[PDB]
């Protein structure tokens, strides 16, 4: 999987992104079995202002992640994922859960390139 | 929903970023009629030059709209939400209707987490 | 089709941008038959530090091509030219294969709006 992680310019040290990517990664795994490296967390940070919640500008709290996946998980599973998702960043980032939405896109496994390798 | 809007730097001021964000939300909420407070607008800036049309680079003048719904709306709705979000939008930032694309990709319902809490 | 082509900051002089922005664009022409000024190619740069692999931080030669396409594509035709974006965007870039990942995504052509205009 591939994971974009939406969030603003310096609310993040480089040490907590670490825990951020760490946190999603091993909730990955733990959830599903595709193993480590295959996990990748793509932090996009953008200005402070940048996001807007019913039209209303916000600060810098924020956080979105969103999953690329491979299809085929039951419903199950992927609300585990995303629940363990929210907890796990919560934490990792010491931000309120209120703060932080998480989308799942699916793909089939056939369309889906890794290290220069299909799955 | 959640529209990643990809501009770039410097061509919305911070006081047409939220023109955008509310036409953009308002659009949506009067076509669709999920509430005010449901829909991100997440602006995704990027130096001038990142942006190419058939290989030829373009100055700063596009805006790609993509919208993540949840699934389930007709051809019809979707459509007409896809026209209105080019045309309000066009206006909201001073720029012609040809430099503006949209798309939606559309997710199952219970694979979505806003404000920390499952749709 | 439009290609969100996630890099990091400073690896790509803008005079390889437009080499892997051509890259990709011939081969998506050559290959589905969609005209060249169809093909969008959006570079997202980030700073050095912000992808990780299993947990562990990259520096600044991953490259991630995500393309949004219409639906209705065989498995067959997708994995040609994801293989043909992975070879010939690594010579583009000059970069290993092993650097390069590739996704698609699917989208029905009724929401799908470039230069204003539906597909």
């Amino acid at each position: 999987p591939v994971y974009m992680v939406y969030v603003s310019q310096d609310r993040l040290t480089p040490s907590a992104k670490h825990a951020v990517a760490k946190a999603i990664t091993d909730a990955h795994r733990g959830l599903t079995g595709t193993q480590h490296f295959l996990a990748q967390v793509n932090f996009q940070e953008q200005p402070a202002g940048n996001v807007f919640l019913g039209g209303v500008q916000q600060g810098g709290d924020t956080i979105f992640v969103h999953g690329l996946h491979r299809e085929g998980r039951s419903a199950d599973l992927k609300g585990q994922l995303a629940q363990r998702i929210v907890d796990d960043v919560s934490v990792a980032a010491e931000i309120d859960r209120k703060h932080i939405w998480v989308y799942f896109g699916e793909m089939p496994a056939q369309q889906m390139v890794e290290y220069g390798r299909f799955l």
